[PDB]
């Protein structure tokens, strides 16, 4: 129903999820003009990260990127409200350029960005409830850089081939999800937006970490060579490449930062 | 019917022209991994661009940019057909965030964006017969950056206070149009693309010069804040700024350079 390239791409995502043509879009790119120091922020605090070694947690092609199902014990601090784990994911772009996170700083895209999605416990029952309610969601950006191998973000990259098309689920076992963060989560930008797909609700409060983690050339190439969009027995593959939505407009409104 | 921001915004402009959901869409980000030099690419002439400064161009406020019509006298050579001007224009962002050109150069907005539009005048009558047409447009973008004034820019922009709304219309006394390019007019970026506003139709060859003009503090200023989009008598005016496309995807695809 949707798509990141060709006749159901990201301009008209509008046409069956008005929202996606709606206020308070995301992604951005972060940048002296629209950035505001802020020294109310607090650090988040992530407890119930550690996810025991003798659990697993499901990991699913859904089509459009891999994700990690997450416990709702994992959750955080430092919000309004009380915001849980439901689920991480990423994007990323192709091996001809490889430059696919959805945030950008100072116009830079980065190699790849990992989302880790809260909903909103206090309020709501589940995460698909909250979606499209006030206050519902709460997500995490990483920004992934090339640099040296990562032996955390590995946990999840190698069980990508059983996850290969659309529809495969495979399980992961519990690791420290902490790892994949970077060094000075106290230092972060922080605004409201939207879902960066469709249904493209305005109910996200994002936070996206100053600094990005690296992960290595070959893990880069693993996860933009592994993945189809289209389930087995479809007759026209696809590769599952370029699964970020570009930068929006982003106008009379501001970006908070913990950092001056 | 159409705008760049709020519901009739460009995340909306599928619903109503269909090409802006399609292929070869226009602008976009200019940077390494997509460019290849292609020594071939020889220095367009720009012909009868020198307009009698004994006669008056029609500037307008056509309530999305401010538009002067130009003479079909004014050719590009260099091209497989002549192309002959119709009208030139630009694009800005606004006071707060002065970055408003189309195109982008290693993910960085200029301040502001010219194209002179040419259609193909030897296969077609006239601009709007070419305009759906194979190999029917041909634009010149010309960056532009802040910095010193600029006297031939000023030719355009002190006319601005005299329309500043919709529908409004002043004459401009013929000057050089060339002095509104940049140095170095043999380098440039090309490309295949499309209108960067409905009903943005693929059938335009462009040509981004590689150099920014500058003009001065003052002159983008008056720029940005000068006109309106809405009509003299309209109680609710709408200031025209930000009226610059976001940049699309483009992959599987090359921009090519006449400089290396
Ligand atoms: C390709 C990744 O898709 C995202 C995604 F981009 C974002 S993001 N970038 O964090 O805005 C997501 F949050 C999600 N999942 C959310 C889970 C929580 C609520 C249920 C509705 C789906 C949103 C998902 S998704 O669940 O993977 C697909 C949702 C389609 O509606
Ligand atoms: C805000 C400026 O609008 C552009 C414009 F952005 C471009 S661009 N960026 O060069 O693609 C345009 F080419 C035009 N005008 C063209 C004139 C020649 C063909 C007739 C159809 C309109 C396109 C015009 S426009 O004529 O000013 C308005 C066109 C509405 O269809
Ligand atoms: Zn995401
Ligand atoms: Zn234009």
């Amino acid at each position: 129903k949707w798509t990141y390239f060709g006749p159901d791409g990201e301009n008209s995502w509008s046409k069956k999820y008005p929202s996606c043509g709606g206020l308070l879009q995301s992604p951005i790119d972060l940048h002296s003009d629209i950035l505001q120091y802020d020294a109310s922020l607090t650090p988040l605090e992530f407890q119930g990260y550690n996810l025991s070694a003798n659990k697993q947690f499901l990991l699913t092609n859904n089509g459009h990127s891999v994700k990690l199902n997450l416990p709702s014990d994992m959750h955080i601090q430092g919000l309004q409200s009380r915001y849980s784990a439901t689920q991480l994911h990423l994007h990323w772009g192709n091996p001809n350029d490889p430059h696919g996170s959805e945030h950008t700083v100072s116009g830079q895209h980065f190699a790849a960005e990992l989302h880790i999605v809260h909903y909103n416990s206090d309020l709501y029952p589940d995460a698909s409830t909250a979606s499209n309610k006030s206050e519902g969601l709460a997500v995490l950006a990483v920004l992934i850089e090339m640099g040296s191998f990562n032996p955390s973000y590995d946990k999840i990259f190698s069980h990508l081939q059983h996850v290969k098309y659309k529809g495969q689920e495979a399980f992961v076992p519990g690791f420290n999800i902490e790892e994949l963060l970077p060094e000075r989560t106290a230092e972060y930008y922080r605004y409201r937006g939207s879902l960066t797909t469709p249904p493209c609700n305005p109910t996200v409060l994002w936070t996206v970490f100053r600094n990005p983690v690296q992960i290595s050339q070959e893990q880069l190439l693993a996860l933009e060579t592994a993945l189809y969009c289209t389930h087995m027995d479809d007759p026209s593959p696809r590769e599952m490449i370029n699964n970020f939505r570009q930068v929006q407009k982003f106008d009379e409104r501001l970006v908070y930062t913990s950092f001056s």
